[PDB]
């Protein structure tokens, strides 16, 4: 045996992966499928509708398969979840192959048959003989998908002739195809080309064919690497997993893609196969991508995706097991795969955070430039954010799947305290209040033809320095364009500040108001607070106020007052109605608040897992100050400065004092950008040194400049460069500091970058 190890190693790791289909409740059948199968393989419980009878989405014919994979993973042992006494049993052996033989024998002749089937200008009209169906998808990945399955599990019996040819044709007729055309398919991309590659490496380790190994996990391997384009489909160096036009789907696409990974690479260690140093890259960059979406079901302890990494399965419950049902995808698997990570590849601290159940939290601040995504957690909460840019997309309306999500990306504001907030309210949601949009109230009128949009403006990003993060939104309202505004979020601790600055409502439209909604989540435990009085919103309530406590969150008015629209109690609405799920109606506790908000600006503080101690201290002493000015959006905190340059604002200064930051007693700083873009400033006492040193944030929203413009003048105070580089374009003179750097391009084009220097009161 020549340098067929490798391949019987790889063949000995996939078998034994391979028997862990069945699910380990199908085990308890055994007896009673072995007993319920007919003299010719078949069942009598089972459809084997084919041709242009079957059913064109999950065709009930697979069950056959089920129960076959079940037998032989009962047979060989390799399952733990499995019987001891089924092994090497004869009985299901012979099973087993009467069923191959059933498949085998009534399988189609033509080759249009397996993309084309059922159309007449082609050779496989309706009536045609054979086992197919008219998705393309089953003759392409599903049933070679089973039989792959079945023969690699069976591939050490005394096998027929017939039994052989039939497991070299059904997965290589697609494998043959794998650079043409699958007719309905087209050109298979992505997932469909995984798959297609992942039947065909089982089907390469049964025939004991080395080449067609090293061709798909070529394919595979090269499908897995870094996507450098805008709205380019793949893994982003952001650690964003983008499909279907910039929307945000690392909870399905890239799960597929992050278990194909899993599935290959176990199988492939230490062999000529294991993937090289761009695919680990790639790899560790979705790793971390999907971590900061993860969060914990506190009392269950199990781990979901982010609302907006989930597309169009929102309109989907929990029950159906869809991509919004779990994380799904094995983490001692995930472990296991990369274990040989090094380097800044290493992604060990992911793996122990994920796998210890919420004793290890995620504690930061991440921005996503590639999907206009951020997320800002403590071990309290996990706040996330998505806009909208010309690099994203709202949602989509699929398979008769959610068509009243218009309303998700385009600036929503979900925050995870308990981790059960939005669990499966989508039935009796009112889709026209998603928590954190500024939208028309009830417009457009919400239907499947108006779901999915593009963004219409550039100036859409976000800066950060891994502890405080500041997001920004140039928003258009892409349908019609009733709406415009351009709004912020700086995330510092455990506040958010939310400005929302030169709004703009096309009254010729539509009259409906310009709102911001607070939250729209399951009801919690407690009474609903404005200003200390309890409220009574079982009938919707309208109320004015600074302040509002409940659940948990508190939510804080500077000066102008809310205009708030309360309500609390049960809503309906029908699961089957959204998707093509089957639970029927339903009927949760759901508490909705928005405020009204003023013609042309308004701001507001959120304060998750507060108490009304914090919220007390903070109305008494705020610990923040939005300030709006003259196309600038500007954040004074605690915690730094956010600084927005909006378009048009070129030419323009912001001063600000020593004393106002809490820096030096005296003096004042002149800042002025050259383009626009986004900044951070976040000072620290120096008592040694006697001066302040300061951290300099700045990023490119627009993601098309390559060199900024930062400028600041001081008053009563001297610049001096701690590490003496004007390597980074920096300009020292007495009190003068310039700052010329060259930005990020390529599949950097939008993040941050930071620069340290040392200020001197005079
Ligand atoms: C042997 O297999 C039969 C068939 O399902 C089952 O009823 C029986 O419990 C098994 N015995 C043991 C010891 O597992
Ligand atoms: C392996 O597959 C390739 C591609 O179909 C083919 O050219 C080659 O002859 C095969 N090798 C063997 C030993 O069957
Ligand atoms: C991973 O698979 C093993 C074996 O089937 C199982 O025991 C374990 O619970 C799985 N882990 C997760 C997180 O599902």
């Amino acid at each position: 045996d020549t340098d067929d190890e490798v391949l019987a190693l790889i063949t000995q790791r996939r078998t034994a992966d391979l028997a862990e289909f069945p699910n380990p409740p199908w085990f308890d059948n055994l007896q009673t499928w072995l007993d319920t199968q007919k003299e010719d393989g078949t069942w009598e419980d089972v459809i084997y509708l084919s041709g242009c009878d079957a059913r064109r989405a999950n065709w009930p014919i697979q069950e056959h398969w089920n129960r076959l994979i079940t037998f032989a993973s009962a047979w060989s042992g390799l399952n733990p979840a499995a019987p001891s006494n089924w092994t090497q049993d004869d009985r299901l052996l012979s099973a087993v192959l009467t069923g191959m033989d059933y498949w085998f024998e009534n399988d189609y002749t033509e080759s249009d048959c397996m993309g084309q089937g059922g159309e007449d200008e082609y050779n496989c009209p309706c009536g045609t003989p054979g086992l197919w169906n008219q998705n393309w998808y089953c003759q392409a990945i599903l049933i070679p998908q089973l039989v792959s399955h079945t023969c690699l599990l069976v591939k050490d019996a005394d096998l027929s002739e017939e039994q052989l040819a039939g497991c070299e044709r059904i997965p290589g007729r697609a494998y043959d195809l794998r650079d043409g055309d699958y007719g309905h398919g087209g050109d298979l991309t992505g997932s469909n080309a995984v798959n297609v590659m992942l039947n065909s490496v089982s089907l390469a380790l049964f025939v004991n064919n080395l080449t067609i190994l090293e061709d798909a996990y070529t394919r595979v391997m090269t499908l897995m690497n870094f996507a450098d384009e805008e709205m380019e489909d793949g893994i982003h160096r952001d650690g964003s997993f983008l499909q279907h036009d910039g929307i945000l789907y690392n909870s399905n696409y890239g799960k597929d893609f992050l278990n194909a990974f899993i599935q290959l690479e176990r199988q492939a260690l230490d062999t000529e196969f294991e993937a090289g140093d761009t695919t680990k890259q790639a790899i560790a960059a979705q790793v971390r991508g999907n971590e900061w979406m993860t969060f914990i079901d506190e009392e269950t302890r199990q781990q979901y995706w982010d609302f907006n990494a989930v597309g169009r399965f929102v309109s989907h419950p929990t029950s159906d097991l869809q991509a919004n049902s779990d994380i799904n995808y094995n983490l001692t698997k995930l472990a296991a795969a990369t274990a040989n990570f090094e380097g800044d590849n290493d992604v060990s601290d992911s793996l122990r955070r994920l796998m210890s159940n919420g004793t290890e939290k995620l504690h930061g601040n991440k921005g996503y430039w590639a999907s206009d995504f951020m997320v800002h957690r403590q071990d309290e909460f996990v706040v996330t954010n998505k806009m909208l840019s010309t690099r994203s997309a709202t949602s989509e309306y699929v398979n008769t799947a959610n068509p009243y999500a218009y309303h998700f990306g385009q600036g929503t504001l979900f925050c995870y305290v308990l981790g059960n907030e939005y669990k499966d309210i989508m039935g009796a949601w009112d889709w026209n209040l998603v928590p954190g949009t500024t939208v028309l109230l009830n417009h457009p009128e919400l239907q499947s033809s108006i779901v999915k949009f593009n963004g219409k403006k550039d100036f859409v990003g976000s800066v950060s320095d891994g502890t405080v993060g500041l997001s920004v939104e140039d928003y258009v309202d892409p349908y019609d364009g009733a709406i415009s505004y351009r709004k912020a979020w700086f995330f510092a601790g455990d506040s958010v500040v939310v400005i929302t600055t030169d709004i703009q409502v096309n009254s010729s439209a539509t009259t409906a108001d310009a709102i911001t909604v607070l939250d729209n989540r399951a009801s919690a435990d407690g009474d609903i607070v404005v200003d200390g009085k309890t409220v009574d919103a079982s009938t919707e309530t309208s109320i004015e106020g600074h302040s509002l406590i409940y659940g948990g969150n508190g939510y804080l008015a500077y000066q102008t007052p809310f205009n708030l629209t309360l309500f609390e109690g049960n809503r309906t609405g029908n699961w089957s109605a959204i998707s093509t799920s089957l639970e029927g109606e339903t009927t949760v506790s759901i508490f909705s608040a928005y405020t009204t908000l003023p013609k042309d600006s308004f701001s507001y503080a959120f304060f998750p897992a507060a108490d009304n101690k914090r919220l007390d201290q903070e109305m008494k002493s705020p610990t923040s100050t939005p300030i709006v000015q003259d196309n600038i959006t500007a954040v004074l905190s605690s915690h730094g400065l956010g600084l927005v340059f909006w378009p048009g604002s070129e030419g323009a200064n912001f001063t600000i004092k020593f004393a106002e930051l809490g820096w030096g007693k005296t003096g004042s700083m002149t800042i002025s950008s050259a383009q626009p873009g986004a900044y951070l400033l976040r000072g620290y006492n120096d008592s040694a040194k006697g001066g302040v040193r300061l951290v300099a944030t700045l990023s490119d929203p627009t993601q098309k400049a390559t060199s900024a413009g930062f400028s600041l003048v001081l008053q009563g105070a001297k610049v001096e460069n701690p590490y003496g580089y004007n390597d980074t374009g920096i300009i020292v003179s007495n009190n003068t500091f310039n700052l010329e750097v060259p930005l990020p391009t390529g599949g950097m084009a939008g993040s941050s970058t930071s620069y340290e220097v040392f200020l001197r009161p005079s």
